[PDB]
């Protein structure tokens, strides 16, 4: 009842938004738990602190403790929203920076700071398309169209669809900002400049959209797995399920190598080589991902061209995750090899300190399979993908792995889409 007579768009009425925040966010505090109460009130207090941490836990190890009481937040917080979900969909604002959408080009003009630069917005159109933008961590936003000046380049204009769950909250009663929960992404559809108070903003028109990502969901994944590939399991030849067998049980390295490169071990022949790729290759293109999916990797450095001990590898440095972000945003990578990817976004103990983590938006009919459906891959969660594909670099966000095993040091989050 609360939406019955609000538009989708409050455009710019703040009076309008503000009669039906009021309403609905009254409503909403008196169904809350003490502890929803107390976490909501701690993500006004400091909701990056949470956030950032959100981060943090999703990619931890499984032994992870972390912190208590942002334990109970993330929990609370997202049981609590759930509680005041839209009834039908709601356009939603807020200023945004170039670095959400993996743009690193000025969008101002270098003559007027309040004109946008032609080519720098048409390369904007080119990057924002075909991508999914995964948001982490909670996303707070305004009902209107901001009337103040901002030192972000960009205006998103975002369309919450029916059943968000997206609750009023904030500490002035006059400008009540929308509580968006975990787990969504962004997709433009369309760009265009607006003008406010003198100066041009780049407006990004987008969706907010909810993709398959099971992040540390152990139940739904392994679910998941079972039933979409537990019939491919089934169809396998015997050389096929030898093959695959063969490359997760230790095979991958001699394999990937050869893909890579060309290097065969002395005891090992061409020929051998020649017929597991074909095999594993030809198992790979039987059952294709059925519906579009994330899948996680822990990178080797060689993969972006570094070694272990080159000091470009060390992320610790300002100056070196600048100069990464510099090298491979928007850029397409072959993948020459097979790609050994986990749908759980846990970090993994035999990889424990790899720095790159990889975060695929893997696409309805791509060839990969769920190998892990096979016999004694408990506790694995592999989705394998054929060779020859390619990454489209989306996104590089930095968080910092505080823990001793992880290898105390920041690491890269690799948003990517394969092509
Ligand atoms: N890495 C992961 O996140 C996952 C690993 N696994 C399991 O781990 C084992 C595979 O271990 P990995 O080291 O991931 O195998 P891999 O063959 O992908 O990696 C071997 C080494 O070669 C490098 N490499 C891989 N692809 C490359 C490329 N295109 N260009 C240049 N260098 C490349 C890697 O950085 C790594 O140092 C398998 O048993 C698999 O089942 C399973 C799921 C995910």
């Amino acid at each position: 009842m609360l939406d019955d007579n609000r538009p989708m768009d409050f455009a710019k009425d703040k009076n309008s938004a503000t009669l039906w925040a009021k309403k609905r966010k009254q409503v909403w505090l008196n169904n809350l738990s003490k502890a929803e109460s107390t976490s909501i009130n701690n993500y006004i207090k400091n909701s990056s602190e949470i956030n950032s941490y959100s981060i943090k836990k999703k990619f931890a190890l499984d032994n992870y403790e972390g912190i208590e009481t942002l334990n109970e937040d993330l929990k609370n917080i997202s049981t609590a929203v759930k509680k005041s979900m839209l009834t039908k969909p709601l356009y939603v604002y807020y200023y945004e920076a170039n670095d959400k959408f993996g743009f690193n080009q000025n969008l101002e003009s270098s003559l007027d700071s309040n004109i946008i630069d032609e080519e720098a917005i048409n390369n904007f159109a080119k990057k924002i398309s075909d991508t999914n933008f995964i948001q982490d961590g909670f996303k707070d936003v305004t009902m209107t169209e901001p009337d103040i000046n901002s030192k972000l380049p960009i205006l998103v204009h975002l369309k919450l669809p029916t059943n968000t769950p997206a609750a009023s909250y904030g500490n002035d009663e006059e400008n009540l900002r929308v509580l968006i929960d975990q787990g969504y992404s962004l997709k433009a559809t369309g760009l265009s400049i607006v003008t406010i108070k003198g100066k041009q903003y780049a407006k990004v028109d987008a969706d907010l959209i909810k993709q398959l990502n099971f992040e540390n969901d152990v139940i739904s994944a392994s679910q998941w797995g079972e039933e979409n590939y537990a019939p491919w399991l089934k169809e396998l030849t015997s050389n096929e399920l030898r093959d695959i067998n063969n490359y997760l049980g230790g095979g991958y390295t001699a394999i990937n190598k050869y893909l890579l490169d060309g290097t065969i071990g002395e005891n090992t022949s061409k020929e051998d080589l020649e017929e597991k790729i074909s095999n594993i290759s030809s198992a790979l293109k039987k059952r294709k991902i059925p519906e579009d999916i994330i899948t996680y990797r822990r990178m080797g450095p060689n993969e972006f061209g570094l070694d272990l001990n080159s000091p470009d590898y060390d992320f610790n440095k300002v100056e070196n995750v600048s100069k990464f972000k510099e090298k491979w945003l928007g850029k397409t990578i072959p993948v020459k090899t097979f790609i050994s990817t986990t749908v759980l976004s846990n970090n993994i103990s035999a990889f424990a300190k790899r720095k790159l983590i990889l975060r695929l938006h893997l696409p309805n009919g791509s060839n990969a399979a769920y190998v892990s459906v096979a016999e004694g891959y408990k506790n694995e969660y592999e989705v394998l993908i054929d060779h020859g594909y390619s990454y489209k670099i989306d996104n590089i966000t930095e968080y910092y792995d505080e823990s001793s095993l992880g290898g105390k040091t920041n690491k890269l989050i690799i948003d990517a889409t394969l092509i």
